[PDB]
């Protein structure tokens, strides 16, 4: 749907601007976190949905909800729930999680 993608870039474009997003603009650098690419299989983070949604990369919305939902599953995978990403990590996922629910 054009309706279903263009809400997609509402919301990624305010995950990208949120003031919690500073963990998940980038991909994670395995070189500078020991242990990441052995936990994490299947990394994700905002601009690598933002270059696939730009290109056309997501088929329904349930694609992209998959890709943001991996970010914080992720997320809360690797970090303490007091650590500072984890801290935010929260803040971000239950931001998606609600702004999601408040359009479907
Ligand atoms: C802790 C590193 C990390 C960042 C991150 C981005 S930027 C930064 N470092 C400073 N602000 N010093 N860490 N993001 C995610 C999702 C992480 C992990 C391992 O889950
Ligand atoms: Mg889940």
């Amino acid at each position: 749907m054009h309706s279903d993608l263009t809400f997609c870039e509402i919301i990624l474009m305010e995950m990208e601007s949120h003031d919690a997003a500073w963990p998940f603009l980038e991909p994670v650098n395995p070189r500078l976190v020991s242990g990441y690419r052995r936990i994490i299989k299947n990394p994700m983070d905002f601009s690598t949905m933002r270059e696939r949604l730009l290109r056309g990369g997501y088929t329904s919305s349930e694609e992209f909800a998959a890709d943001a939902l991996l970010v914080f599953d992720n997320c809360q995978t690797f970090n303490e729930d007091d650590s500072e990403v984890g801290k935010a990590g929260h803040i971000m996922r239950r931001f998606f999680e609600s702004r999601w629910e408040e359009f479907y």
